[PDB]
């Protein structure tokens, strides 16, 4: 195994904790200068002596998206923005993250660290099909990949024909795409008469949206690549927060730059070790605008045990779904991943699907539209048998009986960005 | 002069004598680097260019011109002189899939040199690290995006990477982030002042102080109109992807000619017909040579831009030559919404549809201060009048053009023989804008 920063990546749990505590104290002292935490810390009796251990963080209230919207745009800016601010990023009212040069360098180093871990080197041709501008994925991977030294191709979002031309003519080896756009690319290669398994592509970086392991394995087969799960959010910089190692089993969270908590969304207490809860994060290397115990609304768990790659930084499971992604139908709580985890195991089905929620008279109804695979199987009796097995397997998982419609390949809508899997018309 | 502040004083006010010895030292190094590229290795052997060929700056005229046609013929890496696998860190590409685009490969040195020139430009017109700099240019493969982004960060501005379009969000950023310096194409700068009034905001009473305008030819009266509408100082910015993008030439606070950074570029003005140097101060074609690029240097590149060198010393005290505003081109290229387009790009899309004829006309107009591109194309009679099917094809034309020329044009399907004709040498472009 090769590391970008070996001394940090394989640091003992004991030394890593002392580093987190040193940086947690510094973060709280910096945050105290912002109008928001000056008031929060004052009202909750948070002083320079309040944090003596990492468990003392639980003395501080959570920071919510609502708290951030209420303090838009610069209520949480702790540093001297006029003197040291170098960038404003965005994601009703948008969320603003203000960065200093230190913050951008720390972020670029984390992205380089992530890319290096999955085997990308300066000899790689890295193409970024993420949107640029206010999108953190754009400039975040651009700076990270340049810090590593890749020959970068700043393709940006859309124009699939141009994307394929760049891969073919510039001999791209590493590609950053949202999982649903990675599938569209394989299809565009075939449309342009190129075998998607015989290109120069070797590594794919996929994140931005929840997706199953089988969806990633489908992408790996279509393009004959190794695809890696990438976790990020604007509040936490963007990309580079958590990332799979070459074991493809859990995403390593960089604990030298983040303090990770998994809380019970109801009680607000830490969940038992290894249980699903809401991911709550604290920045440990941000200076202009630190975030303390930020409630991400993302649900996941901490995967136990040390990893065979030798890294000592904890691993998180793939995101189950966001809290706002959940929908209630006939009194039952359902997540769109529960539907995807069932649909992906059928090889007769495609990758695009849509959940539609409607009211028929006074009763709510759930419709699951899923595209059929290009791989023949055009037999009504056999397809209808599979469709019945889909309703059956859904009913057992989501504990409600949905309507399932098998639709033509490419008939469902395709977004320019993250896929919208639920359309609620109630 | 006395009150003037410089980013790099030793370079910006360097004596003409010292500046010419610096140019000669870098010109020799550039030719030795370029000799490693497949393209210049072949040009230098065919024209007897050796390590002893350049002894003075006038000896550059021993080397033939590099044209866009030569670059397209050597697509994608025929002019790469450095070790791209070991040191290449970025590729910038021009638009299209119909023909061979233009590719510029940069090393870390090249990106640092580029960002220092943009920082130098921004500092000259009074922008400081305390400024809130908003970039309304397109990012991705657009050099205006990453070029101003890196330059403004190098200077230290609080940057707002707004990128292209969404005027209501542009005005929101200016209002909420208290933007003081804005980069926009001149026609978009006018649109933003109109959108401010539509949203009930006085465009003269915002936090804006400095505007950086470029990418498209515009008159001085157009710039002064922008200054009045937004109560700002607006400065002309010259650049092109081949020379990096932004940071090539830029107005000083005198707003009288654009200073060309001669420590990084060797500037020649030639007769577009003969290829000979024009008499000092006359209009000719701008021919440029990179002096600080290492991965892919460009020698005597024919820009096709027509301008002149403005004589006399500048009161700002800078010794780097000034060029007049670009009033035209010696080729068929046109610029709309800050995007460079060739009429052949359009033609290579239109010929793919059998439902269309051979006659077409591109018209450039200004409708309610906004620039618009109209593509009129005659209908082939090897197609019937199925409105629903024709309109479907017309939408596919707009879609395929947008993907190629990177701008959304208006497409009008006209009757066979309805378009005018006067020759085979007929100008497929009719520009009716006040420029
Ligand atoms: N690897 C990933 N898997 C699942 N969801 C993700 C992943 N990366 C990002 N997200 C989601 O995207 C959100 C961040 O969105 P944004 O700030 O717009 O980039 C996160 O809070 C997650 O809900
Ligand atoms: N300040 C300017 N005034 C007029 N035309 C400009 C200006 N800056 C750039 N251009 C035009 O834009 C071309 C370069 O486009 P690009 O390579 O996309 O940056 C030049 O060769 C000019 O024709
Ligand atoms: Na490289
Ligand atoms: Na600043
Ligand atoms: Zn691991
Ligand atoms: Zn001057």
């Amino acid at each position: 195994t090769q590391y970008w920063e070996e001394e940090i990546e394989i640091m003992s749990r004991e030394k890593l904790q002392e580093l987190q505590l040193q940086r947690l104290k510094k973060t709280i002292n910096i945050a105290a200068n912002s109008p928001y935490y000056k008031e929060v810390f004052s009202k909750n009796g948070i002083t320079g002596d309040s944090i003596q251990s990492l468990d003392d963080i639980r003395k501080i209230p959570f920071t919510t998206k609502s708290d951030m919207r209420a303090n838009y745009p610069f209520g949480l800016v702790a540093g001297d923005m006029k003197r040291d601010g170098v960038r404003i990023h965005s994601s009703g009212n948008p969320t603003v993250i203000v960065h200093s040069q230190h913050d951008l360098d720390s972020w670029a180093n984390l992205v380089a660290r992530c890319l290096y871990m999955v085997g990308i080197r300066k000899t790689d041709v890295f193409q970024n099909s993420s949107g640029y501008g206010m999108f953190t994925g754009g400039l975040g991977f651009q700076y990270g990949a340049e810090r590593l030294g890749c020959l970068t191709v700043p393709a940006a979002a859309g124009n699939s024909k141009r994307q394929i031309k760049f891969i073919s003519d510039f001999k791209t080896t590493a590609l950053h795409a949202i999982p649903s756009y990675a599938i569209r690319l394989a299809e565009v290669f075939q449309e342009e008469g190129i075998d998607p398994r015989e290109t120069t592509l070797k590594t794919l970086v996929i994140g931005a949206e929840p997706h199953t392991d089988e969806q990633r394995r489908k992408i790996e087969r279509m393009l004959n690549v190794k695809a890696y799960n990438s976790f990020g959010m604007t509040e936490m910089n963007g990309p580079g927060v958590a990332f799979e190692c070459q074991e493809q089993n859990g995403m390593h969270f960089w604990e030298d730059c983040y303090l990770v908590e998994i809380i019970d969304p109801e009680t607000g207490e830490p969940v038992p070790e290894g249980e699903i809860g809401e991911l709550v994060l604290t920045t440990l290397d941000r200076e202009m605008m630190p975030l303390i115990r930020y409630r991400t609304r993302d649900l996941t768990r901490i995967l136990p045990g040390k990893c065979p790659c030798g890294r000592t930084h904890l691993r998180i499971d793939r995101i189950k779904g966001r809290s706002d992604d959940m929908f209630i139908i006939k009194g039952v709580n359902i997540f769109p991943m529960q539907v995807e985890k069932i649909l992906v195991q059928f090889p007769e089905l495609g990758s695009n699907y849509l959940i539609t929620l409607e009211t028929v008279n006074n009763q709510d109804e759930m419709i699951v539209e899923v595209e059929l695979s290009d791989l023949s199987t055009d037999n009504y009796i056999e397809l209808e048998k599979i469709r019945r097995d889909i309703i059956r397997q859904l009913k057992d998982e989501i504990l409600v009986t949905p309507k399932v419609k098998l639709v033509k390949k490419g008939s469902l809508p395709q977004s320019e960005g993250k896929a919208v899997r639920v359309k609620d018309l109630r």
